[PDB]
DNA sequence: CCGACGACGCATCAGC
DNA sequence: GCTGATGCGGC
DNA sequence: GTCGG
């Protein structure tokens, strides 16, 4: 955390950016930014030596030069104080919630915690859940408790089907000491790009995890992906363990390479190898690598029996998943 | 200067 | 009911 | 907001 304070900044501008402005490539720019200062391994000492690095331009260095000056950004110290925008971000911190229906709230006089739950009745189904479990959701997950959740998905799914493979993945699989939710990816032999054997698949999964009291509500779900709330159970006279956000990713069982790459992130890393991939003439999603044609068009999938196959097609030396919390 | 910026699943809505 | 656009979420 | 061409 050598530019812990700069990268703070960084972080609080593109969630403006996201959350009031509407501006996502604006939002994403200073992620890029606050990503490449993270890593970066030398205290910085000045916006031109932070311009040197990519995705850091003009406007950022100016900012970095405010901030080493003075330790703040007046800009942001504006954004603080205005009411409006306050409310807003506030707001698209309940899960559901993002920049759209933060504003729309807002302008109907919706504009803290307790507006939101009294007017419960103006929520979603998705909404009613993240302000349930806003403070829950708030909190980290130690990775002492993502391994006794992982304990128990895997061993669920085994009494449903020995033949499910589950892959915990986000950041605990690339060594989080904490995580934000867990991230499952699920194979199954029946399920694979050629042809679906088996309905259901995903489903029975998550109805012998709601059986066990392990998943408590939900978010989303449909034949691929579930979305929704765990909690780990707690012994006689202790307190519950807080509730979890969980999502579940079921992925066609040849595809697993370039799933379990997709879902190990992280979101900045991903992004940046698949804008690399355009970049090399190929095109990265969870499913394939595809080589791009003359015109653009992606041709058909090219083999791949590990995540190092893809980093080999852009010529890309292979990053362990713990190299990859961008 | 200017186009491009990763890729996609599920929920919800408009329009038919 | 469907298709397509949009919001929000995932990494 | 940044960048390659
Ligand atoms: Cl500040
Ligand atoms: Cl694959
Ligand atoms: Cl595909
Ligand atoms: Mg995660
Ligand atoms: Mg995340
Ligand atoms: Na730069
Ligand atoms: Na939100
Ligand atoms: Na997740």
């Amino acid at each position: 955390t050598l530019n812990g304070g700069i990268t703070d900044m960084l972080t609080e501008l593109a969630n403006f950016e996201k959350n009031v402005s509407q501006a996502i490539h604006k939002y994403n720019a200073y992620r890029k930014a606050a990503s490449v200062i993270a890593k970066y391994p030398h205290k910085i000492k000045s916006g031109a030596e932070a311009k040197k690095l990519p995705g850091v331009g003009t406007k950022i260095a100016e900012k970095i030069d405010e901030f080493l000056a003075t330790g703040k950004l007046r800009k942001l110290e504006k954004i603080r104080q205005d009411d409006t925008s306050s409310s807003i971000n506030f707001l698209t911190r309940v899960s559901g919630i993002g920049p759209s229906a933060a504003r729309k709230f807002v302008d109907e006089g919706i504009k803290t915690l307790e507006d939101l739950r009294k007017n419960e009745d103006k929520l979603n189904h998705h909404q009613r859940i993240g302000l349930k479990y806003f403070g829950d959701f708030e909190k980290r997950i130690p990775r002492e408790e993502m391994l006794q959740m992982q304990d128990i998905v895997l061993n669920e799914v085994k009494k449903v089907d020995s033949e499910y493979i589950a892959t915990v993945c986000g950041s605990f699989r690339r060594g989080a000491e904490s995580s934000g939710d867990m991230d499952v990816l699920l194979t199954h032999p029946s399920f694979t790009s050629e042809s679906t054997k088996q309905p259901k698949l995903l489903h029975q999964v998550v109805e012998q995890l709601q059986k066990v009291h392990f998943i408590t509500d939900t978010l989303s779900k449909g034949e691929t992906k579930f979305m929704g709330v765990c909690q780990l159970p707690s012994k006689n006279d202790e307190k519950e363990y807080p509730h979890r956000r969980i999502d579940i990713r079921l992925i066609p069982k040849d595809q697993y390479y370039c799933g379990v790459l997709y879902f190990t992130g992280s979101d900045i890393f991903n992004k940046n190898m698949r804008a690399h991939a355009l970049e090399k003439g190929f095109t990265i999603n969870e499913y394939t690598i595809r080589p791009l044609g003359v015109t653009g068009v992606a041709g058909e999938p090219l083999p791949v029996d590990s995540e190092k196959d893809i980093f080999d097609y852009i010529q890309w030396k292979y990053r362990e998943p713990k190299d990859r919390s961008e």
